[PDB]
């Protein structure tokens, strides 16, 4: 089997991407944030504290003839950005782009933090990291991909995120028309539960490539590119007037600037992030200070190849017995 679904930016900045997901019988379609940095499929629901729902579409398990309470199971998750959610668990039928999993754990939120409530466009998350990170207790549950894997034509999924435009998540096949050149594959460590890999270096604009190992994660659920302070300083030094602002929470730059590209290495291959992908717009409405899309990972404890990086590539998440990651230009 295979599946193919379009993923759409939630706003004009590509802050996140939503993908429609069918849950239950008859189908209830919710727009979920596919997150290769976590491993829980959770949804706003009829159980979510009413004051914490503001415009989201909810899953109502009592209206699904295939929903079953997973007795005694609870979940609770906190994300890198400080947001959180928790609740109980159902199993139900879940389909993405024509690919169906029966008995998928659907984690129903009883509580969500303010950032989730305030974002009316995201109805929940669909985790695509390794199932070892799943938070369901006392019986850990599998991700949608883990459950689908054996049925797929090939044990892979691909992320093809757009810049200010829709893109695609495919399951079970590699669309050879969706990228240019070849796909370069690179080793993955699953030790921390992430799609963790080592970039071979970077360049800023038309500058020379610096060969240096940068361990980080491929994370579709993180907006920006978070890299070591040395790398980030080298980038922003090429933008007149750019500075790190403790009050704003990162590097800012004059909105009048033209940003240089940023290149990262994948083995001997190179992925080029155009400068415009690094512009996250005014820090507040009407400001002439703009927020940067490359930020320091210092104090996160891990480098993160988030959407800024991933949307410059066609990315293969290869879930074979020994997982790997592939990157191609597009």
């Amino acid at each position: 089997s295979t599946g193919s679904a379009t993923t759409t930016p939630i706003d004009s900045l590509d802050d996140a991407y939503i993908t429609p997901v069918q849950i239950g019988t008859p189908a209830q379609t919710l727009n979920l944030d596919f997150d290769t940095g976590s491993s829980d499929l959770w949804v706003f629901s009829s159980e979510t504290t009413a004051s914490e729902v503001d415009g989201q579409t909810i899953y109502t398990p009592s209206k699904s003839t295939t929903a079953k309470l997973l007795s005694g199971a609870t979940w609770s998750i906190s994300y890198g950005d400080g947001s959180s959610s928790s609740g109980d668990v159902y199993t139900d039928t879940v389909s993405v782009g024509g690919l169906t999993v029966t008995g998928q754990a659907v984690e129903s939120a009883k509580k969500v933090s303010s950032s989730f409530t305030e974002d009316s466009t995201i109805d929940g998350l669909l985790g695509l990291a390794f199932s070892t990170l799943n938070t369901v207790s006392p019986t850990q549950q599998k991700t949608f991909f883990d459950n689908a894997k054996a049925s797929l034509d090939s044990p892979v999924f691909t992320a093809d995120l757009g810049y200010h435009a829709p893109g695609t998540y495919n399951f079970g096949f590699i669309d050879t028309t969706a990228y240019t050149g070849s796909i370069t594959y690179t080793a993955v460590s699953t030790k921390q539960g992430f799609w963790e890999w080592t970039s071979t270096g970077y360049a800023v604009g038309s500058g020379t490539f610096k060969s240096t190992s940068i361990d980080g994660i491929a994370d579709t659920g993180t907006t920006l590119l978070y890299l070591p302070a040395t790398v980030v300083s080298a980038y922003w030094a090429q933008v007149s007037g750019a500075k790190s602002s403790s009050s704003v929470g990162g590097y800012v730059f004059p909105c009048s600037a033209t940003l240089p590209s940023f290149t990262f290495g994948v083995g001997s291959a190179r992925i080029v992030i155009p400068g415009d992908y690094i512009d996250f717009g005014p820090i507040s409405t009407g400001s002439s200070s703009c927020f940067g899309g490359i930020q320091s990972s210092a104090g996160i404890g891990i480098n993160i190849f988030g959407d800024v990086a991933l949307k410059a590539a066609f990315v293969v998440f290869n879930g074979a017995t020994t997982p790997t990651l592939g990157f191609a230009s597009k």
